């Protein structure tokens, strides 16, 4: 199914119409629909764009992240480490360590 949800960052990409809006960063805060209500960080405002715009930033070391994609989808963590293409993500619910590939990763920004 969709991987957008709520609270992760992404960019606009270049099927989306305004080409000031394109290669911009935000963070997505609701989905109704298949469009999101996106927070966009550098105009200070929030643009409702088609999920199907969008493309989720890969996050690092250190951020929390939010699982998008199989099994634990919606699940949250914190991304400790990075192992070539896959992270180790401490679980918040039982604060158990666990390997995703980061395409299975969202980064959280609450
Ligand atoms: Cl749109
Ligand atoms: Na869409």
């Amino acid at each position: 199914g969709p991987w957008v949800t709520t609270d992760i960052q992404v960019k606009v990409r270049d099927t989306y119409l305004d080409t000031q809006v394109v290669g911009q960063t935000g963070v997505i805060r609701s989905v109704t629909g298949g469009m999101c209500s996106v927070y966009l960080k550098d105009s200070e405002k929030v643009v409702s764009i088609s999920s199907e715009h969008l493309e989720p930033i890969t996050p690092t070391k250190n951020n929390k992240v939010k699982v998008i994609l199989g099994e634990d989808r919606e699940a949250t963590g914190v991304l400790l480490s990075i192992d070539g293409e896959d992270g180790i993500v401490r679980m918040d619910l039982d604060e158990q360590l666990k390997i995703l590939n980061l395409r299975f990763l969202g980064k959280l920004l609450e």
